[PDB]
């Protein structure tokens, strides 16, 4: 209903980024996963952690991108519950995920 | 409604994952959001495919996406929603191929 | 509404799909999600497109995309949204191409 | 609510496509969902423009898209949504390109 | 509610665009497109968008990398911000165009 940006960076030395809330209904809404100019030039693969239907943390592949290939990918508003955590599986970064933090 | 975090792995010696959900108080849509390939897999064409009904019953095989390592590794679905039961096949190449979504819920 | 999948392949030998729909009360609507590069397409640009009525009433033909294996074999339309009648037809390029997305049926 | 298939193409020698509804009873919307290169096209970038007033009243010209035949031949807009009339231009490149979406009418 | 157009350029001279009007009505930019004009150098191009997360604190939030012989446009699919947001290229020569709604 209301909206705020949404920001993080995922570089090899901190390779997770933790999003939780407070109890006050919240959704983060992602819409880009880029890289950054000293990325190194391979594949990097980021990843969302969070709950399933049957209330199961999963681990799933939100993108992958390469420099000379690829260096953004958007999605379009692709919403997910906190709990989650959203983890650097490969490359160096950094690579920097944006979005929307939404409150009803 | 509600919004749950879908994920599957696809490859060599698992070519297929078949979404299915039991009869719940609910309707239930799986929305694809992403398909990309994993960091290991080989610089060949991969080909993800969805099978389930069309609108008279028959059974269907679709092409969601054609992608390659070197050219496009991702792309984005951007909320291609599905209703259960689909199987959701790699047709082409060695994988991994990760295909994440979400699982919609609603009364 | 009711969601199906709907899928095309276009093809020198099948240029064109035409997407039409029996009488019924229920309306219906394709949702485009993505069209891709099969296999064995040769590596040149690729154009999909769409013909059906303008809100005038007037037959019109609209490039939907064009891809190439080499460059973009898969594009996302994120939800097309077409009343049928529809052709979809393979404007150049060899193919194959495929075509998916969602049938909806909504209830009268 | 209908919805109607909308296209135009964009080339050298017809760079502009004026988009104008006249209707006093329902609202049009031109939802825009991709830019794309014709197959002729020469592998430079293109760019594509609208033309339409802002939330001021002023005629103003956004960049749309930049496309280019060996890169990226096709952009995917989501449904862009705008409101008539607009003019759709070809600013640079050869062209043709291709634009494609949806006349919406409530 | 209104839709009118909205868009700007970002650029190494002026890098700068900055979206509340003091109104009666609620006001959202949705944004579209990010495109590198025809005399943008061959090179990795960062917008950066600055405004509060949820919490009123500002944050600056990596909207797309984009380079001319690579990815020429990101594609945002309508990534609303509520005002004020200033929109920023961090880094290349540009000129960089934003393109997208204004709602009210």
């Amino acid at each position: 209903s209301q909206n705020f940006l949404f920001g993080c960076e995922l570089k090899a030395d901190k390779k997770e980024y933790s999003f939780k809330v407070e109890d006050d209904e919240h959704q983060l809404s992602l819409r880009t996963v880029s890289l950054g100019a000293s990325a190194k030039d391979e594949l990097h693969v980021v990843e969302a952690e969070g709950i399933n239907y049957e209330g199961k943390t999963i681990k799933i592949a939100l993108a992958s991108l390469k420099p000379s290939v690829q260096p953004t990918v958007s999605l379009g508003g692709f919403e997910i519950t906190p709990p989650v955590i959203l983890r650097l599986k490969s490359g160096s970064g950094p690579v920097y995920v944006s979005g929307q933090h939404l409150v009803a």
